[PDB]
């Protein structure tokens, strides 16, 4: 919404840049004007053949007499028109180079200045300006927004003026050559603008319906693939597939309806557009029979107007490119034009010599940019005598850290003054002030260069001697010399990450080359290891003694030797003095001392598509007919002008043009019929395989075991995405792109034959010219993409050192050295600058060539079409036919290169979709094999079980686990932590087979048992029960599948679960909908329902996995009261964390490092004193 003045945007264009754009836009207008003139000559060539075509047939008496005056007229006329033609091609060759080169030249020159001025402006802002902004968005604003500006001031403006030239020039030649046909052509324009306006309303409203249609199926997939362990445990994998298959069945019905209506729309609009033209052209014929327009003049206006009409559309993108570049330049120039109060680039203010360093802070009130919300310094008073070292102490707020901020004048104070020596800080030059102030901050930062360079960031003029004495005076010399490569080592976020106490020591050495008169040490010892803290602290004490120093830390070790100590309370300075006096005061300081003491040939995807042997042959045969039918419109147009030029006697003409215009309309409707058929067949053929694919994928997805769903690669979102994308993509490859790719090869094929058998060698010539201008058009785009990737790689190096400069900014400005990053950025940009100059010459050459190759190609079409061809007993009516046939057949092959990525993007989406079906699990619930024992009573034997999780085979959970539990008794499961308590329940559900050892139930190893039948006897209840969106009766009936559960049966379980108070209280009762779609209830009710579905199954085994995890107050007392009643009649395993509710258990087992450690009844483990006694004691006392 915000934008920029047009002149301010070009403020960096001066002298030559203003000229380049002028010559550029000039040649751009010359370029545009060239085309409607080229079509104007196409009319004069018609009248030459028409004056001879009428007189050649007017004879029927003399033959050799027509070999003289006709051929002479043709000789003088065709050589004239061909000479003019060769002239236009040389013109476009020059102006197209001038057009693109000059504009790209002005673009590159300015963006170089923009980028330099922009980065210079970024470094000029004061710190308060950064505290209110996002540096990441700013740096992306530096590289992205400058690109948008370049796109708008580049050759796009030349294209814009070239287009308006065609538009004006087309309608000038239109109006002058004929004021009637133009008004007629404009009269049908609203119909064309109205038919394509039905497209913007149908697409935008139906693209939502499909994104709404699958959103109903993808919601099933989401709540399924999120609750996968629950459907796996309850075996609803046939139902959850059925529901998805039922929503897939609706999405395909809405997809064929959209296929019916959209193909009805596309054909009807195409028929309206082609009927609109043919009326304007048949109207053209109605004015030649009246001797008011020449048959060649009808063409000149009909082409020039339609050319200029579409030139409007071909200019609209360049308008948006310029406008976006304006609005992109707003926030950029706003930074360049913003002027600071602090500067630091300013050459102003005093530079005191012999600074003795007597600092004082006077009545300083301050607040950081969070402004009226907080005021961190309510008044202040502090002097620090020269040579002395004052220490600032404080409980919190870190108003301590604020004085160092003000002392460098990173901010100016709200009220009061900071005075270095006797002068106010604001009277001294900002840069010189920061140069007489050395800073060592808590988190030290080193830039990605050599140590000597990072030390060189203290002072640019320095020799390895001073670097050596600096690091040796910080006792940082001993440890870097042992490091390889000496001073030439590397540091940064990338490479050679060092110890913190060593980085701080380089920072002290960096600040030491500064030889500052003032020193500020902010928590430089804080947050550092204890051993190296002394190594650095010795350098700090050796860094002072020559300077006046303010130091802030929470280490009361460094503070004793300070000549003065200062305490803060609420931004108010409270206590000050030597260490002993503060202890005698027994105030804030004394208080704190005591406290601290693969693209491949995939045919099988088409073999699945072979489910429909028809519907394809219908469309292909229909598309090839439509292919063969398109050039027949060019044949008609050829003979509507052909018989009109080859007329002779004029009486028969008027009756013939009516017959032709009639047949064309019969051919257009027969094209509409074959277009609605080739679009509906492919549409319905691609919609059913979308169901088959999403069905077979979602089926195979439910086949995999919990091992697969645990993968970080496969999350519920990444699976639904993989589920939607791959299925839609393969529909496109077998969809419209194929029907079109066959219609077009049929369109060229049926066009090439007609042209070949008519004009001999005429076609053989055009087939030499067209593939070259097409390849030359392709190679230009390859060079275009090559130049694009290269410059992206080069400015990336510049923006990389821009990222470093602005992300670590508050440090660089503390060290000054901002001019350094400017020059580095300038040198980095100097390569893309000289690159951008060559770009203009390249872009201009390629564009001018592809334009010249099209115009010279046109000259070859007629100079050969006349002369050698028409000096033969030939037919001009054929030369026009081969032009339209071949050129349109070629431009229809131009659609092959556009649908090429639709094939690759689909094969890649097919690559994953064929493997996701074929991948097989280790535990497949689908296998019907397995024993299915007949004996009811349930035991469980864990024997020597070692288990590791396939995602994390590092820390083991189960090592040699061994349990046993008889029928009808409760096995309590206590654990120090982790899923060692929970993995038991997962292995019994056989979510995994154990690595070593085995687990039996009735004595049969579950590994040889039937996987589904096994889980069918298990009453799993977990921490967070997930309930799908449906009737609670259904969430309950989910406990028993392969059979519909009775109402009184799901009542009995709801009675059992003590949830009946809700189920009757509701208005809908058992038919109420749950799942945060229809209704919402608290967790206690959700769990009771999960208990109900658990025992709707009537299992012989309950599995209560911390069932009271998330619960509170009376809700726990009522849920535990339901679980306690659900067991005692069944085999049970309870890992619940309530050991008070575990007291009445038949056997309590303590898990330790995967081994069983203690086990026995409650009082038995209470008699022993150890882990279980400690577990019961710790949470009964607390
Ligand atoms: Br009659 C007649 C035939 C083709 C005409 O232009 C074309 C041409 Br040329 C090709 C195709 Br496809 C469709 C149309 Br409409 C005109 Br205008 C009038």
């Amino acid at each position: 919404k915000p934008a920029v003045s047009v002149l301010t945007m070009f403020r960096y264009a001066g002298w030559l840049d203003r000229l380049y754009m002028l010559v550029g836009t000039l040649a751009a207008i010359i370029h545009g004007v060239a085309l409607p003139l080229m079509m104007l000559i196409f009319g004069d060539m018609t009248d030459s053949f028409a004056s001879v075509g009428q007189v050649s047939k007017q004879s029927t008496q003399m033959s050799e007499a027509d070999k003289r005056a006709m051929f002479a007229k043709l000789e003088e006329e065709m050589t004239t028109y061909a000479y003019y033609y060769t002239g236009i091609g040389a013109g476009v060759l020059i102006v197209a180079y001038i057009q693109v080169s000059f504009w790209c030249l002005a673009a590159g020159r300015q963006i170089h200045k923009i980028r330099q001025k922009f980065f210079h402006a970024i470094m000029n802002q004061e710190i308060g300006w950064f505290d209110v902004h996002d540096v990441g968005e700013l740096n992306t604003r530096l590289t992205d927004d400058v690109s948008k500006i370049n796109e708008g001031i580049g050759d796009k403006i030349g294209m814009f003026f070239q287009a308006m030239a065609t538009f004006f020039g087309g309608f000038i030649i239109g109006f002058t050559r004929g004021w009637k046909l133009t008004l007629v052509i404009l009269a049908i324009s609203p119909v064309l603008g109205l038919s394509a306006g039905i497209w913007a309303k149908i697409l935008s409203s139906f693209t939502d319906k499909e994104l709404h249609a699958y959103a109903k199926a993808g919601a099933v997939a989401e709540e399924v693939l999120a609750a996968i362990r629950t459907v796996i445990a309850f075996g609803g994998q046939k139902k959850e597939l059925e529901r998805y298959n039922n929503n897939l069945e609706e999405a395909k019905r809405l997809g064929i309806k959209k296929a019916i209506t959209a193909n009805i729309s596309m054909g009807a609009a195409f028929l309206l557009i082609y009927a609109s033209y043919a009326l304007a052209f048949w109207y053209g014929t109605s004015l030649v029979i009246s001797k008011e327009y020449s048959i060649g003049q009808v063409l000149t206006v009909f082409f020039s107007v339609l050319i200029g009409a579409f030139s409007v559309g071909q200019a609209s993108p360049n308008i948006e490119a310029f406008a976006n570049a304006r609005g992109a330049a707003y926030e950029v120039f706003k930074i360049i034009d913003n002027k600071p109060s602090i500067d630091s680039f300013s050459k102003s203010g005093h530079k005191p010599d012999n600074i003795q360093g007597n600092l004082e802070f006077k009545n300083i009130h301050f607040s950081y940019p969070s402004r009226k919300e907080v005021q961190i310094l309510k008044g202040l008073n502090l002097k620090v005598k020269s040579g002395q070292t004052v220490a600032l102490v404080g409980n919190s707020g870190c108003g301590k850290s604020t004085t160092v901020q003000l002392m460098q004048r990173l901010y100016d104070p709200l009220d009061g003054m900071v005075s270095i020596d006797g002068q106010d800080i604001r009277t001294i030059n900002v840069r010189y002030l920061r140069e007489i102030i050395g800073v060592v901050s808590q988190e030290p930062v080193l830039f990605a260069t050599t140590i000597a360079e990072n030390i060189r960031y203290g002072r640019e003029d320095v020799t390895m001697d001073e670097i050596e004495k600096a690091v040796k005076e910080a006792n940082a010399y001993d440890f870097i010399m042992k490091l390889p490569h000496q001073f030439d080592t590397l540091v940064g976020e990338r490479g050679a990450q060092l110890s913190g106490g060593q980085k701080q020591r380089i920072a002290i050495a960096r600040a030491l080359v500064r030889n500052p008169k003032i020193l500020l040490l902010d928590e430089a010892t804080s947050a550092l290891d204890t051993e190296s803290e002394a190594v650095v602290q010795a350098a700090l004490d050796k860094a002072r003694e020559g300077r006046t120093t303010i130091v802030i830390a929470h280490r009361l070790s460094t503070v004793r030797n300070a000549d003065v100590i200062a305490g803060f309370d609420g931004g108010v300075i409270v206590e000050q003095g030597n260490h002993d006096e503060l202890m005698r005061e027994k105030g804030i300081y004394f208080k704190l001392v005591m406290t601290q003491t693969p693209p491949a040939s995939f045919w099988r995807i088409l073999k699945l598509n072979s489910t429909e042997w028809p519907y394809f042959v219908v469309g292909i045969f229909c598309a090839i007919i439509n292919g063969g039918l398109q050039p027949a419109f060019s044949v008609i147009f050829s003979k509507v002008v052909g018989v009109f030029t080859n007329g002779g006697p004029p009486e028969t003409q008027r009756q013939n043009s009516n017959l032709f215009s009639l047949l064309f309309l019969i051919l257009g409707i027969i094209s509409f019929i074959t277009f609605f058929l080739q679009g509906f067949t492919f549409g319905k053929a691609g919609e059913i395989l979308t169901k088959r694919l999403r069905y077979m994928v979602f089926k195979s997805m439910l086949r995999q075991d919990v091992s697969w769903f645990d993968d970080p690669k496969n999350t519920t979102g990444a699976l639904t995405t993989r589920l939607a994308n791959d299925a839609a993509q393969v529909k496109g490859a077998t969809g419209s792109r194929l029907a079109v790719i066959f219609q077009n090869i049929a369109n060229l094929g049926t066009g090439i034959i007609i042209s070949l058998i008519y004009g001999w060698q005429l076609t053989l010539l055009l087939l030499a010219i067209v593939p070259i201008i097409a390849i030359a058009g392709v190679v230009e785009m390859k060079m275009l993409s090559g130049q694009a990737l290269k410059d992206k790689k080069e400015l990336e190096g510049s923006g990389k050192i821009a990222t470093e400069a602005i992300e670590n900014f508050r440090t660089v400005v503390s060290l000054t050295r901002e001019q350094k990053f400017e020059t580095m950025y300038a040198q980095s940009l100097q390569i893309p600058y000289r690159n951008a100059m060559k770009k203009a010459h390249v872009f201009g050459i390629t564009f001018s060539f592809t334009q010249a190759m099209m115009y010279f190609s046109y000259a070859a079409a007629f100079r050969f079409g006349a002369y050698l061809v028409t000096q033969q007993l030939m037919t001009f009516e054929n030369v026009l036919l081969v032009f339209s046939a071949i050129v349109a057949g070629a431009m229809a092959v131009g659609q092959v290169s556009s649908f090429a990525p639709d094939y690759a993007k689909a094969t890649v989406s097919a690559s994953h979709i064929i493997r996701i079906i074929e991948k097989t699990p280790e535990i497949d619930s689908y296998s019907t094999q397995g024993l299915k024992p007949n004996m009811l009573e349930g035991n469980v034997q864990f024997s020597g079980v070692v288990f590791n999780y396939p995602t994390r085979p590092s820390i083991p959970v189960l090592q040699g686990l061994s349990l046993e539990v008889k029928k009808g008794q409760t096995l309590a499961l206590v654990g120090s932590s982790g899923c060692g308590k929970s993995t038991v329940v997962q292995l019994l559900e056989r979510f995994y087979d154990p690595m070593a050892g085995s687990v039996f139930l009735d004595g049969k190893e579950i590994k040889q048992l039937n996987v589904q039948w096994l889980r069918a006897q298990l009453g799993i209840v977990s921490q967070e029960p997930i309930l799908f969106d449906c009737s609670i009766a259904e969430n309950i009936a989910y406990g028993d599948n392969s059979r519909v559960v009775s109402y009184e049966e799901i009542v009995r379980a709801a009675k059992e679960a003590n949830i009946h108070q809700f189920i009757d209280s509701l208005p809908d009762k058992y038919n109420t909908r749950v799942g945060d779609k229809g209704t919402q209830l608290s967790g206690g009710q959700k769990q009771r329902i999960a208990i109900a579905r658990a025992l709707v199954r009537q299992p012989h085994i309950l599995l209560l996995d911390e069932a009271t995890s998330a619960l509170d107050t009376e809700s726990e007392k009522v849920v535990q009261e339901a679980l306690d009643k659900a067991r005692e009649g069944r085999t049970c395993i309870v890992i619940a964390h309530r050991l008070s509710t575990i007291q009445n258990a038949d056997l309590i087992v303590v898990i330790q490092n995967g081994k069983v450690k203690e086990h026995g009844t409650h009082q038995q483990l209470l008699a022993q004193k150890g882990i279980y006694f400690s577990m019961v004691s710790v949470q009964a006392g607390a």
